[PDB]
């Protein structure tokens, strides 16, 4: 019936009709940073055709293809309309479909730039998408170049890692120095260090409150059967120093979306150096300038008893239900009583529900509609939290990026709490 090679043309009109369309599935080709609004062509309106999902014609090669668009509910029923910033970059998309058993398969070739170029034609972007950089505005910024959503004179790329330097050694972006997360949080509480400490550290590794940081890590397969699991999961890490150097004051943090991979999927030269550190002397404004990001237990408690404000338990099922502790130095298992549960993924050292296969972060409309599923709304005061603060920071972080206008997180998390025999626990399927 259907030719797996020439694919049906929609018109602009016929598009038009169907934007509403319970039947029709939009699907956005291009990378997810242009999806979320980064305007990698120049066009003037960066972002995506209202209703639509992302699906990047970079994922094809992954032999999960199949299985993600699954679990994005695109089902054969559905009529799948594709679009991408040409209709030949679609190409390849429909024919991977239809060869899947997807027989209603569009291609739309006006979306740059007829759709981008006229304000009647619906479009969404995610509000805060600049602090989520893609790999190209990352390198534009070390060559000096002129790039978007960028007015400052003064940047550092860090590479974030905990107590694994080898992380950074085997490979990094051109001119990056590292950053331990123990340079920035407490071995003893697991939480952000004091403004004091937060001052000299960030002075040591030559960030000024006015220095345009941009912070990655890089995945390394983190398992439990090692010592430090969490030093494999270097891009929590890196979300992880965002949140404390916002709560501390550096005005613009960025986060290379999907960190490392990103940097090597776009082709770019890595460097092996031991880049030495070039200090700054002052940090140039009060710390914490932002205390609002972050939730310590007492305020925690009070947000429990609050109809507005609400704890976000970012954990995996098995710690919920106090099966497991989740890490090698917590005995204690269990979980807060009334807090909201939003499964982090399979254990404490993966994001699978917050993250695409490439680690890029997840179509933030899956986030913003599984989290309104439980209540988990803008209008709340929300405190994300974990074990110990990493994966709450990367929760709270996509959060940020909708532009949600009260979210923070609890630092202090399950180790805190369970470290007083007082406070109260819940343990066992609910
Ligand atoms: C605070 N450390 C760095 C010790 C945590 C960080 C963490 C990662 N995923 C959940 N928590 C750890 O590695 O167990
Ligand atoms: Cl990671
Ligand atoms: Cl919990
Ligand atoms: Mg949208
Ligand atoms: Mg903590």
């Amino acid at each position: 019936h259907k030719n797996m090679y020439d694919h049906t043309e929609i018109t602009t009109d016929s598009l038009l009709a169907l934007l509403g369309s319970e039947k029709v599935k939009i699907i956005d080709v291009r990378s997810a940073d242009a999806y979320n609004g980064w305007r990698m062509r120049g066009e003037v309106r960066g972002g995506h055709i209202k209703g639509a999902k992302s699906l990047p014609a970079k994922w094809l090669t992954d032999p999960e293809w199949l299985n993600i668009v699954r679990f994005k509910q695109i089902r054969p029923e559905d009529a799948i309309v594709l679009y991408g910033y040409t209709p030949e970059e679609c190409e390849q998309t429909a024919t991977r479909f239809k060869e899947n058993g997807y027989n209603n398969v569009s291609v739309f070739h006006r979306f740059h730039p007829d759709w981008t170029g006229n304000d009647a034609f619906p479009m969404d972007r995610l509000e805060q998408y600049n602090r989520l950089v893609p790999a190209e505005w990352v390198n534009g910024l070390i060559s000096g170049e002129e790039i978007p959503e960028y007015d400052n004179d003064t940047f550092i790329v860090c590479h974030a890692h905990y107590r694994n330097r080898d992380a950074y050694l085997s490979g990094h972006i051109p001119g990056a120095t590292d950053m331990d997360t123990l340079a920035l949080e407490s071995p003893e509480t697991w939480n952000r260090r004091t403004p004091e400490e937060l001052k000299k550290a960030l002075e040591e590794h030559g960030i000024t409150a006015s220095t345009t940081v941009v912070l990655y890590g890089k995945f390394m397969h983190p398992d439990n059967a090692d010592e430090f699991p969490g030093s494999a999961a270097g891009h929590i890490g890196a979300i992880r120093l965002a949140f404390i150097m916002m709560y501390a004051g550096v005005e613009d943090v960025r986060v290379l979306n999907g960190g490392y991979q990103s940097w090597t999927d776009a082709g770019f030269a890595i460097s092996k150096d031991d880049v030495p550190k070039t200090t700054v002397p002052e940090f140039g404004a009060p710390i914490p300038s932002r205390p609002e990001f972050a939730v310590d237990i007492d305020e925690a408690k009070e947000m429990l008893q609050s109809e507005d404000s609400d704890l976000v338990c970012v954990r995996s099922y098995p710690e919920y239900i106090g099966e497991v502790s989740g890490y090698n130095y917590i005995k204690k298992k269990g979980r807060i009583p009334g807090a909201i549960f939003a499964e982090c993924g399979s254990d404490a050292y993966h994001m699978e529900n917050y993250r695409n296969h490439d680690h890029t972060t997840r179509e933030y409309h899956e986030i913003e509609d599984i989290w309104a599923k439980s209540g988990i709304i803008p209008k709340k005061h929300l405190a994300f939290y974990c074990g110990v603060g990493w994966r709450g920071s990367e929760a709270w972080f996509n959060a940020l990026l909708m532009g949600w206008p009260r979210v923070s997180v609890y630092d202090g998390g399950w180790f805190e709490w369970s470290n007083d025999p007082e406070n109260p626990y819940e343990t066992g399927v609910p």
